[PDB]
Order: C-alpha cells, then sequence, then structure tokens
C-alpha cells in the first residue's frame, strides 16, 4: 500500500547538505497498523510528509496503492492525497476563520465529486468530531477559541473527513490527556481491524506505539531498527 | 510568589455562557516546583496565561512576586512579564523570519535591566539553547526549517533567556523524545533546586508531573484535587 524506496530527502543549508532522510526503504501492507518512533529530528515528519505527497523526495520513489507518486505533478499528487489520505497534522493546521465543524467539513467537500447538501455535511461532520471525542458542544468554536487537545481533536476528525484508506497521523495524542488519548487510539484501531485502513502513526509515546503491529525507529534520517509486535 | 484568588475566566458564546475557570484558589510559593494536570479543556492553559499575565481573569485577583496585576496597565503588565516571568508556550511562537538563535536573544534585546552588548546578548542565547539541548547547528535555522521538538527546545530557551525567577511552561516536551524530555525535565530541577526559581508546568504526561513537588489536578475549570509527591 505504501512504499519507500531508496528515499534520501535532503537540505542546503548554506554550503553544507543536510540529510532529513538518508536511503530509507519501507514497504507497509494495505490494512497494516504502523508506528514510527525516533529522537527529536530523526526525520519522522519528513517520511510522514513524502509518504503524505505532502513533499518529495529528493532521491528515490514513493508509490501509494502502487502508484508512483514521487514523479507526479502538483495537480495529480492533490487529487491522489484527497482520495487516499487523511493527515493529522502535528501543528494541526486549522483555517482560523471556519469554525471547528467547517474545518472538518472542508477536505468531505473538497473529495466528494457531486454537490453535497448542508444536511448531509453537518451530519458526517460530526460523525467525524464524535469519532474524535470531541463534543457537539465545541463544534461552534473557531480554533483559536479551542485548547490545545480540542483543537488536536478537530485535526483528526478532519483527517477522517473523506473516510480515505489510509490514514496518516503525526503526533495525533501529543496534546491529550491519556484517557482521551487512549480512546483516539481504540478509535484508530477500530477503523485499521474492522475497516481495513492502513494506518501510520508517528509517535513520541510508546503506550501509543504499541497499538501498532510494527514499531519503526529512526535515527539520524535512517531506519535503524523495526519491531514485530506479531509473530511471522 | 504566585497567588490566584477566586478567579473566574468567562466567555460568551452566542447567548452562552463558558467558564474556562471557576473560582480557582491557588497559593504557589517561591521555589516550589508545581506541575498542573488535568483532562483536555479542563483550564490549564487558561490557568497558566493568567499566571503569565497573558490573560487577565474575568473575576478574582491574581498576585505575582507579591505584585497585584489586575489593574496594571498594559506596559506595566509587559514590563512585569518581561522581568519576572519565563514562558513556554504550547504552540511555541516562534517568530517566522528570525532564526532560532535570533528568536532567543529577542527577549534581551527588550529586558529592562541595563544593556547587554551585543556579544553578550549573543553568549547568552547560545549558553540558553545549549540549556535546551538544541545543538549548537540548529542555531541559524529559522522555525520553518526546524523540526516540531527542535523548535520546542527553542521555545524552552527563549524563555530562560532573560534568566526569570518564575518559569512556566506548557506541556514543554509534548513535541520530544523520552530521552530529551527527560534532560528537560532534569533542567528544570536544576534551576529550580541550585537557582531557586519557581517552576509551574501543565504537563499530560505523569513522568513530567513527578518532577513537581505537587501535582494540582483540574476539572471542567476547578481545581478538583492535590496531590503532594515529596
Ligand atoms: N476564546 C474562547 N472562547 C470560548 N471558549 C474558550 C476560549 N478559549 C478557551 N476556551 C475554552 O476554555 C476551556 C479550555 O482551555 P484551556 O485552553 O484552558 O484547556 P487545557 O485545559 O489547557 O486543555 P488542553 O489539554 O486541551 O490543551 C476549553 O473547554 C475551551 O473550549
Ligand atoms: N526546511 C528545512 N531545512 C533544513 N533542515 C530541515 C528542514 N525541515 C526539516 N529539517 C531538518 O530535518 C530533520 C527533521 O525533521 P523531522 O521534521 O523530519 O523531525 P522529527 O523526526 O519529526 O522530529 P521531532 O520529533 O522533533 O518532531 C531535522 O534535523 C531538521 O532540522
Ligand atoms: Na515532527
Ligand atoms: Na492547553
Amino acid at each position: 500500500m505504501i512504499k519507500l524506496k531508496n528515499v534520501t530527502k535532503t537540505y542546503k543549508m548554506g554550503e553544507e547538505i543536510i540529510y532529513a532522510l538518508k536511503n530509507v526503504n519501507l514497504n507497509i501492507k494495505e490494512g497494516e497498523f504502523v508506528s514510527i518512533m525516533g529522537p527529536s529530528g530523526s526525520g519522522k515528519s519528513t517520511m510522514l510528509n513524502i509518504i503524505g505527497c505532502l513533499d518529495k523526495p529528493t532521491e528515490g520513489e514513493v508509490y501509494i496503492d502502487n502508484i508512483k507518486t514521487n514523479d507526479l505533478d502538483d495537480d495529480e499528487l492533490t487529487k491522489i492525497r484527497r482520495d487516499k489520505i487523511g493527515f493529522v497534522f502535528q501543528q494541526f493546521n486549522l483555517i482560523p476563520l471556519l469554525t471547528a465543524l467547517e474545518n472538518v467539513e472542508l477536505p468531505l467537500i473538497f473529495k466528494y465529486r457531486g454537490a453535497m447538501s448542508g444536511e448531509e455535511r453537518r451530519k458526517r461532520a460530526l460523525e467525524c468530531l464524535k469519532m474524535a471525542e470531541l463534543e457537539e458542544r465545541f463544534a461552534n468554536h473557531k480554533p483559536n477559541q479551542l485548547s490545545g487537545g480540542q483543537q488536536q481533536r478537530v485535526a483528526i476528525a478532519r483527517a477522517l473527513a473523506n473516510n480515505p484508506p489510509i490514514i496518516l497521523a503525526d503526533q495525533p495524542t501529543g496534546a491529550l490527556d491519556s484517557k482521551t488519548g487512549e480512546k483516539i487510539m481504540q478509535l484508530l484501531k477500530k477503523l485499521n481491524e474492522e475497516d481495513g485502513k492502513t494506518v501510520v502513526v508517528v509517535t513520541h509515546d510508546i503506550n501509543v506505539a504499541r497499538f501498532g503491529e510494527r514499531i519503526i525507529y529512526l535515527k539520524d534520517g535512517e531506519v535503524e531498527r523495526e519491531e514485530k509486535l506479531r509473530g511471522f
């Protein structure tokens, strides 16, 4: 479902060439729940961004659902992202002037081909907010009228909106108390197991990582090692 | 050192009233290390913002270093924040066009004690980035050229810059791996014990909270309970 083939991501800082990722190889099967851990700065978000078609590798190849994405243009990558990917940003990236509900309705409307009635919109968006454990009374608040954890739940609800087959979550529980985070992880488990969604979670929380069937550890831009939490 | 007296913070949403904090009472002594925990939305940041003079209570009173902040004008409040408090934001709030180093230096330029030379300012700023465990090689990166955890460390270094007596950290380890977070907590322990700094940390991580002398738990805008540790 997701394949990174000899992926390198570099940045040129002055006269020095920096490696965010260096020759990484990764294959994630359809319906797999994979966790990604590693030191601050090890390359986790760069990896998730590349998998999410939000960034292109400097070298190497990327395949999402068998399609080589690394040579597609801006327009084309957008269609793939919208159809196949639900992305939970670490920084949330909510639109300031839209309410929590409107923020969730965005990717629903961008993906959906026809004309969706306001009633199906509100309804579906609400389902997403409920799955993301955010109380209905907060649906009307703008991002700046919400707490960090409430904002994180809006970010999670938005990733679910387009019912994408792939869910990429960058530290989805970072701003949540352990009880709320646990419900979020149970949601991801349910979508993965019952719905066959491919789930990839970047996290600094071992308890969160343990919901995966594999934990990939990065170190200095490279896959240092892997952990199989299931037999093979 | 910090006192919240019957503090309420309300928001008017339409015709509805929302109590971010409702009649909270809090007394933090000088040199105390206190942790604040509670469910998402319980009122932790509102509390820290009020203590940090970044927001005013709707009702109740606030005292910092024995000074009542309630009716101080904006310049008086800016003055208190600058001398008394080092604030680590949850969202970081770094200036996009300034490098990591420049972001840390900014507070030094507007510290109304005396006047630091350009060399002294830079040197103090590097010391702060080092205490915050950020490698020297990242000092020239702008916020957008840094990872989430690297940005968090710049935010922490900036809070340390004016060597304030009070440090307010809003989930200071949220974007850090446990190893780096542990060093940050060891730094706060060091500044608290060796330097007598008053430290208040809001966190969702119990391991982080356990560095405090006590842990204050919020629930629905109210202090639910307190738990002494040592
Ligand atoms: N401008 C506002 N208008 C309305 N409600 C607000 C506003 N700012 C904050 N709130 C509300 O006050 C309470 C929240 O915030 P605080 O920001 O104090 O939460 P926290 O306790 O810090 O939680 P989190 O762990 O989710 O960051 C929330 O329930 C939130 O919805
Ligand atoms: N635009 C950029 N220019 C230069 N270096 C960059 C840029 N974006 C990211 N990096 C670097 O690539 C590596 C980082 O990021 P990533 O953002 O992939 O880290 P992470 O592994 O997700 O870490 P964190 O836990 O801190 O979030 C870091 O060392 C970082 O400084
Ligand atoms: Na990151
Ligand atoms: Na908060």
